[PDB]
């Protein structure tokens, strides 16, 4: 009560958002307001409208922007600070936000006015930004139902109500899973391998239910399904059978019981498909491709000449871990099965490489891995990253916020970094996520253009005690990946708002310039001013780097294959795959896997249920867009080893050209066009192969 609808935080001018002060009880009355504000915009747009920039292209911008900016905070704070009460407000509110996204998007006044800019005799004078601008619009509106009869389309529309429904559901039941399973350990043999970081975890862990004389030596221990606990059991854990355990436990994630995603899944696989038939094509995967670079025939191209040249490297990887566990007299070497793949997989990388994930951990702390990448942004990109924390509120305590500056000491954008594992209420995996596009638009009276505003998030290994994050390789690279497209986001210079930033780049480019970032990692400069003791100061060695570069190429056949059947699924299912047959989505992944696994998954995989990407992501009929991309992100670093990565000069030079296109230009330009501006010609597959050292 106490506090009037109209100083409720989610219907005021900000700008930052008020992350601080925004909580489940805000939701209904800020955004039913919000969506009345807005319907009454949109009425007086459809009024006024003519095929001109401001009384087009202008007003709709505004309208979009505030429902993007305030609906995706929302969703922010549901995806790092989940309660039971904001997702009750969010699933209440949510059919009434889709709705008015219908009625907008279906706006014939709006698509008429579009279709008469495409059809101005004077068309090719027109920027090739807002050109690019002017298509996307026209497109959408197709694509989302504006061509067709009112009984078609109300059918339409009960179908994207229900798959942002059955989304949000599907979600909901991985975070709950994931946050279910709890393994207390207190017989210490059963741990034996386990390092004393996983301990040092596990215990403070152990802590926080109930335990309260847990130590990381001794006493009790708590094993989880976030990535952080998982990942070292599996790596580690000398006792089989909890192995088997931890790995069952991961491979059947909301699986079945109230959390089972299965019936979700084949919902959306047969709404997807009633879709694209009323849209006149024959399945999902022409829809989805429809707005990227590929189509359905090319992706699968792709795929298959990745897949043909990682095969043969994948059966010898299988080949090196039974040989390796066999001279170790491992009984399990005459039947290696999949809970004991990655445990031999690290026990061979360490003898073969010499070098201990353990051991060099202090080397890699979270401070000196962000002071080392923002270095490395200063001299590619010309651009000076400080902290600002104070200026933007945030959510939580471990929320960082920093502001980049160019040469002149001029803000041009900032970003919030949440970086920690915290699986009580915040989604697995790592992204970016945008909080405010650069535009002209939206700026303040006076300004020319509104700075853009982004999200990195992560979930690494927490802190322990009172020490920084200590950091596996994996996880510098992960940072290094979601700051790639906060670069994207952030140093636009477009200052067309709806095609600003990452907006309107075809989805199987999104992911060239976080891949191209992972490069760096191995750059002996890069990683020697990173790789600092977080108590001692001192460099790592030279013959360690020597050591990891070694060890770049390792099993690179395996984790190939591994994508390349997580993308093959993902085109199956929304291409040949008929839902409501006799054929399950568990028999797709059996099919799928003969070619693509260099053994079968367990019959009990449901690895499926977790595959948020495609079931509650952008990746639906686009898992193929990391591979996609990652051809561009590898010939595009080619483009430095050409130049010649031990001349600063070059380095600089070809840095600012690469800052001047693929970060510069957004979707304000065709991804492909953007791409032979910054290398001089079109794509190669040979640089990823080169790289990854399967030629
Ligand atoms: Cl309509
Ligand atoms: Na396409
Ligand atoms: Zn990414």
């Amino acid at each position: 009560s106490d506090e009037t609808l109209s100083s409720n935080p989610l219907l005021q001018d900000f700008d930052f958002p008020p992350f601080d002060s925004v909580d489940a009880s805000h939701v209904r009355p800020g955004i039913r307001a919000l969506l009345q504000h807005l319907e009454a915009e949109l009425e007086e747009l459809e009024k006024s409208v003519e095929p001109t920039w401001p009384k087009l292209v202008e007003p709709l911008e505004k309208i979009v922007d505030r429902l993007t900016v305030v609906w995706g905070m929302i969703n922010h704070l549901k995806a790092v600070k989940d309660t039971p009460e904001l997702r009750a407000a969010i699933e209440d509110v949510q059919p009434e936000k889709v709705k008015f996204q219908l009625r907008l998007g279906q706006s014939k006044p709006i698509y008429n006015a579009f279709k008469a800019i495409r059809e101005s005799p004077d068309w090719s004078s027109l920027s090739e930004a807002r050109q690019r601008l002017v298509e996307a619009q026209i497109k959408e509106a197709v694509l989302i139902g504006i061509a067709l009869d009112d009984e078609k389309r109300e059918e339409f529309n009960k179908i994207e109500q229900e798959l942002e429904k059955l989304s949000h559901k599907f979600s909901e039941n991985v975070l709950d899973a994931t946050k279910k399973f709890e393994k207390l350990i207190t017989d210490k043999k059963e741990i034996e391998g386990l390092p004393p970081s996983a301990l040092g975890l596990f215990a403070q862990a152990a802590v926080s239910k109930g335990h309260e004389n847990a130590t990381a030596e001794n006493g009790p221990w708590i094993i989880t399904l976030d990535a952080p606990s998982y990942l070292p059991v599996m790596q580690h854990a000398k006792n089989r059978a909890l192995r088997e355990e931890v790995y069952r436990a991961y491979l059947s994630r909301a699986s079945s019981g109230d959390l089972d995603n299965t019936a979700i899944i084949d919902q959306i696989l047969k709404l997807r498909l009633e879709k694209a038939k009323l849209l006149g094509y024959n399945n999902y995967a022409e829809v989805s491709m429809a707005m990227k670079m590929a189509t359905v025939e090319k992706a699968a191209e792709l795929l298959e000449k990745l897949r043909s040249a990682s095969w043969d490297a994948a059966v010898q990887d299988m080949e090196d871990l039974k040989s390796f566990a066999k001279n170790q007299g491992a009984a399990e070497s005459d039947s290696m099965t999949h809970w004991d793949t990655t445990f031999w997989s690290e026990r061979l990388r360490e003898s073969k490489y010499d070098i201990n994930e353990e051991e060099l951990r202090p080397y890699f702390s979270l401070p000196k891995v962000m002071d080392g990448l923002f270095s490395l942004a200063k001299t590619l990109f010309g651009i000076d990253i400080e902290p600002a924390d104070g200026l933007a509120p945030v959510w939580n305590n471990d929320v960082r916020f920093y502001r980049v500056k160019d040469s002149s000491g001029n803000p041009i954008a900032y970003f919030y970094f949440d970086p920690y594992s915290r699986p009580s209420e915040k989604r697995g995996g790592a992204w970016m996520d945008e909080v405010v596009s650069r535009s002209r638009v939206m700026a303040q009276k006076g300004s020319s253009v509104r700075l853009p505003v982004a999200h990195m998030v992560c979930n690494q290994t927490p802190p322990v005690g009172d020490k920084p994050s200590l950091m596996t390789f994996r996880e510098v690279e992960t940072v290094f990946h979601e700051f790639g497209h906060a670069l994207q986001h952030m140093l636009t210079k477009q200052d067309e708002g709806l095609v600003a930033g990452i907006r309107n780049i075809e989805w199987d480019a999104v992911e060239l310039p976080s891949q191209f970032m992972e490069n760096w990692c191995y750059h002996r400069d890069t990683l020697m001013s990173i790789a600092k003791h977080y108590e001692t100061g001192e460099t790592l060695p030279e013959e360690v780097y020597k050591k990891l570069l070694a060890a770049r190429t390792f099993r690179a056949g395996s984790f190939s294959l591994r994508q390349l059947k997580f993308a093959s699924v993902d085109l199956e299912l929304h291409t040949k795959y008929v839902p409501g047959g006799p054929e399950s989505i568990y028999d797709v992944d059996q099919r799928v896997s003969v070619k693509t696994q260099v053994i079968p998954p367990l019959p009990e995989d449901r690895f499926l249920c977790s595959f948020s990407h495609i079931f509650a992501g952008g990746y639906a009929a686009g898992y193929y867009s990391y591979k996609w991309a990652e051809v561009l992100s590898a010939d595009a670093f080619s483009a430095f080893e050409d130049a010649g990565l031990d001349d600063i000069k070059a380095v600089k030079e070809t840095g600012q050209r690469f800052r001047n296109t693929i970060l510069a230009l957004g979707g304000g330009k065709a991804p492909l066009k953007v791409f032979v501006e910054f290398r001089g010609r079109e794509p190669s597959p040979e640089p990823l192969l080169r790289h990854n050292g399967l030629l």
